């Protein structure tokens, strides 16, 4: 009798389901598991804080449609991981957080166990599902569920709880192998009702001023060719939400991004593609026509009529829907009014002109617009990068200024406006892709995951971090209104040199005060493939609050 | 009619309740509140991550018996703060986390608000209470409750939710002033049943081998003189739990710490003073006599019989209890058997001898024992510091080796074994005391709150950070068992120089490889009162897992 | 080697802790547990629905200060009992609900087990603590905690989860006996700050118009003699809340009940004794002087400053605080001003006279006032009874009109205004005391637990149920506003005869349309000690609608 244990079973389950990376922080009881997973050919990436590890996991699920794996220990590590699990769920990114937990009997009586918490029920409100495995023969089915749940419907976080004892529990090795489940097709296609598809084309054909909105669901769907084809056939102006930038290149002629306010105020029929009417679209109220009619393509029927009533729900998975939308268009082709495209273009150009003047006008110190014009100069010549971006002014201005050329290349604060996602998204993106990453970081944003620069160095990841050091949150020029001369609630240290942090870890730092310095430092950064911080001196007074 | 708003009301409530510091991270909707609080003479301390701010708040409540105040924004900031609120509750440290929340009507319908979450119900499982204020006329009563709840019973975290709209809501300034509540005596004395006090002395008088255990509740109580007096009158050997070190100096003759295992294995009557029989005392099972009888002084009746049956519960607040224990002793004095004190001392000395040999034996590279012998050399000559300590080996060895001379001077990982508490406890301790802090940090532990070094610099706090750089979690010598040469799950960067991090922020760094270097670097550190990192090179193989 | 199992251990643990009654409803996996508990001398009371079993447990807790035991099966049984656990925690009544649950491994993975629900987490929001026991050797200590938690602080419900596997799990009998825990003094006395006590007496001694308020915390504490001596010594007028009626008799010359709103509107110093400034006291807001100063005796510091700022908190158990208050009074005596007592008495008199016209005036049909005057005349002669009461007009009028003479004899809708406590309360009160119970029930109220009349007949309990049948919720005279002639939302069947329900179970029914018939039926009911229903024909227009 050859015998095995839960730890070995779970690692084998992960292997057969083609998990090739784990993002984590170890400690009791999970160290041996991570060692063995690595032993078994799984890439283990160890972080300085579990939050970043969970952010890396979610980033990777967003890029692949395969759930990223976050590994943590019991209560204090689990809780740090839980904050990233929550954010994955909110954003619709698939991931599974696997955490050690303590002794079920002790925790159930609340006697004060090591790292005691009911982790399973603690995760429930933040996860699509929360599963706990008490028997090693159930590990494989439990992972099967975790995988399916994480990628079906609107994708999200799943919590898988592994009590210390299930990892130690033994079974016959042969029988164990029969309990392992390899999931085929974890999220099947769900096709819309044909009649809703035909109503959708019909209402679009009757539209005087149609607009398509592409959200993260559109991006996640990988239906890039189908979307382009639909948009181009009917010449329908579209707006990309932040992380849908690049499905079609941002400089595409049908992009209404440069006159977004005007487009939303005037469109008479709006077609949401995996985009919620949440605060990011002002709930379809402020800045919109009183009378807009909506078509909505969403995988999740519970999202329909969440905010404004939806004339044409088109419920099913987005690729499937666009397949059928395409076929129905071919049977009943139309072209969007030229006058609409034309009035759009009029606004687009006035706005690009005003932008251009801000972008080409040099200043000392640098502001957000000339600084980002410099970044854009370099990124135009380096189109195969991933862009991670977080902050306030640093976020809004980079979103508007940096164009994306390819789909699923932008990672940012997201639906909850989280400061802290940059390092982890940077690591998840580069581990997943093997490509360089540029992280354009506000200086407050940066400090929420800063220590992860050590991890970037430890794994020799090609990430260049560009910090917009304006000396604080929004602006660097706050004053202590007491007359006591203390830093104001929004000030960070006057003239901090973030590029130096890298000295500690044998990585590259540049300090940049001008666009020419910035251009050089950022080009070298990317082309070197070395971990790098670029500290960018930004006028403390360039930001708005 | 002079009019005021919720923001102004809440700041005034905080002022009248003698809140003089707020630890926080701002953003929407709380920036204006922090600015005004600072305007009104409240010291605002702004962090890089809310977790550290909440740790600072809890540290300050532990030292003062006054709840520390943690201020955050809505969902993503609230969630980061929640992880420190949870830890305060677990440890029995008073604090109030005040967070902005969004629009109640939008969140209640789950329509996708800005930073949407039911923060109130999210905090419930981690807090003594969670309150939400919808009317500005209720702000003062709500803060009154927050304060009382946080400090009564076993102290803990309280969540106070302030929707964006209550901060904007206006009322007549004069009437507003009548709605503000100044709490007098937030936690009244609770005196034990006289009969339980007399049973307690009685069972102690009959004891052959009595032992007292002092927990964090004993420490928090500030009953230092009463405890010393009781222990010395009856000559009762005591053990200090980690953060009760220093109530009586650690070198006190009645301290059984150097033969802790023996003391617990043999004591026949154990008197718990604000110490739980949780995992930290192995639940009163493994390493204890089959037949130990317990006396327990605890403020919380729900803690009695949690683990082992308790012969003599003494329920009431600890100062009150020790008052009555003292009076009853005087009426019925006894002395602990000399033979017990003597056998204890026999073990104590054998153990101090073995320790001494590890401590005085020089090595290259340094190990935990000679390194800490060096720290202890410096701390003997600098007794007015606060000691923050976290890690694994760094934690266990510093606990055993560094003596405390005064009460409530040690801050560490605590009941949940949290890596990440060091910077925040360091900042909370120095802001609260005005004294220097020495943080003895494992290198994994450090990276959970590292970025807070900027904050230490921004406020020019006298904190010296001593990092035990063994190159990883527990040990620095892990190997990738795949044969791929990747860092093992436990390795951090080979030879990272954490002292350099300080360059970024205009603070002091030392690298130390020997005890003489360490001694010099640490003395200068403290006496300079400058923010400092000491990177200490530790044999990667000195630790145990 | 003699073996035992979890089921045997928990029963022994109950026995050693002096549990002598369990209220429940059996089924998988607890039927054998109940059988064996009964075999071991524990009295088993089985119900038609678990919520009444849970209501009976919490009544038994309030009466005795020993947690009542409610037993249920898994998910659907559990959830019914949980509604009653909720009510106990809200009212401050100690009880423990012990529920069987299913297989931990299956429920943890949400595979659709038999009766699947994480019952422990389900109970958490409604209970002082929720515990779950996985190992048989942990059963005794789990019960010890449940007991201590249920009775310490402000008492409340505790949930104790017994997975089917733990009940069947075996261990050696001798080793098993060593893991049983007998709790001595589960709620220790907690003594107030003596400074609080001296400040309280001094504020009372400065008051021009002091008022004591007795809450159900005062009734639960069992400090009847200390509260009475304190009140009578300084001659402080007192208001009893509903379930505090009778600590001192309601006819006591110092009761301000007959002038409640005057008393609250005009007192300058008010001493709350286990009484919360919650909605039953209008939060200390509406109907109170603008600057009332409060002294508050409560065991729970969390309750202080909940609503109004409290001038003098006196935190500790009510018996110990009253012991300190009396000793401080004896050192520093004072007598409430005669003028305040005399002016209260003038208002009590105006109100008492208004109430007397209503009570004494005959009507056909009967109304609440003359019907209850007849009930009061009967109850004055039977001061050993327990009074259960619920409904709306039926509750408020009985509460004002039926005087209590002894403490802890009145049981009602309580803090959450629950309809459906009536039969549970009647059963727990009679089983607990051995005494007759009279339940004065609104007809809508009764229907929430009416099938428990079979339980009452099964155990031959001395319960007389008097239903004020006005044909509806508040009133029986509603009309369908659409014109279709359907019953209105507040109507119940016109002229239902609830007295006839008892023929199913060999109980006694009376139907009564007059005060003389009511008086006779109710007297015969009480004396008979037989399960009885009295259907009282009340005017459908007599009631007012709350809101
Ligand atoms: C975890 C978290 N904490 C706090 C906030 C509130 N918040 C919004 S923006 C921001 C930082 C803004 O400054 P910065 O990143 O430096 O960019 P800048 O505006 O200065 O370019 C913060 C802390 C948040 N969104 N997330
Ligand atoms: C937030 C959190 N994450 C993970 C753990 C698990 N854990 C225990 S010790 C430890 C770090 C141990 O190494 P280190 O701090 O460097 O001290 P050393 O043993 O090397 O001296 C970790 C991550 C924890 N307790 N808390
Ligand atoms: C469990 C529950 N359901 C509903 C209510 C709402 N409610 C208040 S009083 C009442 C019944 C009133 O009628 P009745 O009991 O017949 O008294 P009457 O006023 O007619 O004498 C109800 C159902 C409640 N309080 N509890
Ligand atoms: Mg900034
Ligand atoms: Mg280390
Ligand atoms: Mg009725």
């Amino acid at each position: 009798l050859q015998m095995t244990d839960g730890m070995h079973i779970i690692v084998e389950a992960l292997k057969q389901n083609n998990i090739d990376t784990i993002y984590g922080v170890v400690g009791i009881p999970v160290t041996d598991m991570a060692r063995h997973a690595q032993a078994e050919g799984i890439r283990y990436i160890g972080f300085r804080h579990e939050q970043s590890a969970g952010y890396a996991a979610a980033a990777s699920g967003f890029l692949t449609q395969k759930p990223g794996i976050c590994l943590t220990v019991s209560a204090p590590g689990f809780l740090n991981g839980l904050t990233a699990l929550a954010n994955a769920t909110v954003n619709g990114f698939p991931m599974i957080m696997i955490s050690g937990s303590s002794d079920r009997a002790i925790v159930d009586l609340q006697q004060g166990d090591y790292e005691e918490l009911d982790q399973m029920n603690a995760a429930k409100p933040y996860a699509k599902a929360a599963f706990r495995v008490n028997q090693p023969q159930d590990l494989g089915i439990a992972l099967a569920r975790a995988i399916r749940v994480s990628v079906s419907g609107r994708p999200g976080g799943v919590y898988l709880d592994l009590p210390a004892n299930v990892l130690a529990a033994t079974m016959e090795k042969d029988e164990a192998l029969t309990t392992i489940v390899k999931v085929e097709n974890p999220s099947p296609a769900l096709l819309p009702c044909p009649k809703s598809v035909t109503s959708a084309i019909s209402l679009l054909a009757k539209a005087e001023r149609p607009l398509i909105i592409l959200g993260k669901g559109a991006a996640y769907s990988q239906a890039d060719e189908q979307l382009r084809e639909f948009i181009e056939s009917a010449q329908i102006p579209f707006l990309p939400m932040s992380m849908a930038k690049g499905i079609l290149e941002d400089t595409h002629p049908l992009s209404a991004a440069a006159a977004r306010s005007f487009a939303l105020a005037n469109a008479d029929v709006v077609m949401l593609v995996g985009a919620r009417l949440n605060w990011l679209l002002a709930h379809g109220k402020k800045g919109w026509a009183a009378d807009t009619q909506f078509i909505q393509l969403d995988i999740e029927p519970q999202e329909i009529d969440s905010n404004r009533p939806i004339a044409v729900p088109v419920v099913g998975d987005i690729a499937s829907s666009m397949q059928g939308m395409l076929a129905e268009l071919k049977q009943n082709t139309f072209t969007t009014p030229l006058v609409w495209r034309d009035i759009l273009n009029i606004h687009k150009q006035q706005n690009a002109q005003k932008m251009h003047e801000k972008l080409s006008t040099d200043t000392q110190p640098l502001n957000y617009f000339n600084a980002l014009s410099a970044v854009r100069d370099v990124l135009r010549e380096n189109q195969d990068i991933y862009l991670v971006n977080e902050g306030a002014n640093t976020l809004d201005n980079a979103r508007n200024i940096i164009d994306m050329y390819k789909p699923r290349r932008r990672l940012d604060c997201g639906t909850w406006g989280v400061m802290g996602i940059g390092m982890g998204y940077a690591i998840g993106a580069s581990v997943t892709s093997g490509s360089p990453v540029v992280a354009i970081e506000g200086d407050s944003a940066f400090g929420f995951s800063g220590m992860e620069i050590e991890t970037i160095c430890r794994y020799n990841l090609p990430v260049t971090i560009v910090i917009f050091n304006n000396g604080g949150i929004y602006r660097g020029d706050g004053v202590d209104l007491s007359g006591a001369g203390a830093p104001s609630p929004t000030d960070l240290l006057h003239h901090a040199r973030y590029d130096k942090l890298m000295d500690a870890f044998r990585g590259v730092g540049y300090n940049v005060t001008t666009t020419d310095e910035l251009r050089h430092a950022l080009t070298t950064g990317i082309q070197s493939r070395k971990p790098t911080i670029i500290n960018v001196v930004i006028d403390p007074a360039a930001g708005t609050e």
